[PDB]
RNA sequence: AAUCCAUUGCACGGAU
RNA sequence: AAUCCAUUGCACGGAU
RNA sequence: AAUCCAUUGCACGAU
C-alpha cells in the first residue's frame, strides 16, 4: 500500500525547482547528497512527465537512509526537497 | 502554541491524508514506524476533532526520537507527516 | 553545498515577520532546546534580517537533531525552513 | 460504501 | 537558447 | 503602540 516507505538503494526526490537544467541540477544533487556515501548515478529527465524529479542511486542502502532523513524538506533552490525510497529498484541495482 | 520538543513514549502525527480510512492508516502507519522500535499501540479516530491524527506509543522514548527525527515530513498519501512528541504520557504509559 | 554541510547554527528562514522579537526567541528556545544546549538564538526585525533567525548550538549533533526533526514544522502557520549556517557564528569561531 | 460542505484538530460534525 | 502557457509527475507537452 | 506597503532575506517606507 506505501511500498515508497521501503528502504531501497534509490531514493527519488520531486518538488524540485523546474527552472534547474539537468547537469547544474545533477551537480547540485551530487555535492548535497554525496556524504551519505557513494552515489552509482542521478538520473534527471526534463521531459514533460520527468521534471521536477530526481533518482538518486546509491551504492549502499545505509547512505540511501541516511540521505532521505537528514534532507527531508531541506529547502533546495526555495523548495523544499520531498523525499521518498523508489517503488522499485533502479536497472543498475536489479541487474547486480 | 509551539511544536512540542519534549521527548515522550507517544509521537502526535498531524496533516494524515483524512482520505485513508482507520483500519489502513493503523496498517500504513505500524508498517512504517516498527523499523524504529516496539510499538504499543496506534489511535487514530476519524471524529470531527481526532481525524487527520494519530498516536503512535513505543515500548522505548529512544525509539519515538528515532521516528521523530527519521520520519518528520515523510511524504505520506501526498501530504508531509507533521511528527511532534505527544505533550502527555498515553494511559498505556502512565499506568507503568 | 555548505548551507547542507552539518554546522553548530542553524539557519531557520520563512519565520511569520508579525511575531516580535521577545515572543520569536523565546518560542525558539522552547523548540530548540530540547535537542540540546543552546549557546545563543540571534533574531534580528530590520529589513533584510527579519523572517529569519541562528540558533547556536554548543554540539553540533544537536544541530544535527533539531534541523532533520523540525524541518517543515508549522510555526506561527508558516513551515520552519532549517538549513546549516553558511558560516561558522563568531561565538562558535572564537571557541 | 461513494461524492460534496466544513475541520490542521493533543487524544486514550453536516448534505446528497 | 529565451520568453510565456501547461505539468507535483515513480523513472531507467504547447506557442513566439 | 496599532496598521498598511514593500521585503524569502546567511547574520553576528507610510497613518
Amino acid at each position: 500500500a506505501v511500498p515508497e516507505t521501503r528502504p531501497n538503494h534509490t531514493i527519488y526526490i520531486n518538488n524540485l525547482n523546474e527552472k534547474i537544467k539537468k547537469d547544474e541540477l545533477k551537480k547540485s544533487l551530487h555535492a548535497i547528497f554525496s556524504r551519505f556515501g557513494q552515489i552509482l548515478d542521478i538520473l534527471v529527465s526534463r521531459s514533460l512527465k520527468m521534471r521536477g524529479q530526481a533518482w538518486v542511486i546509491f551504492k549502499e542502502v545505509s547512505s540511501a537512509t541516511n540521505a532521505l532523513r537528514s534532507m527531508q524538506g531541506f529547502p533546495f533552490y526555495d523548495k523544499p526537497m520531498r523525499i521518498q525510497y523508489a517503488k522499485t529498484d533502479s536497472d543498475i541495482i536489479a541487474k547486480m
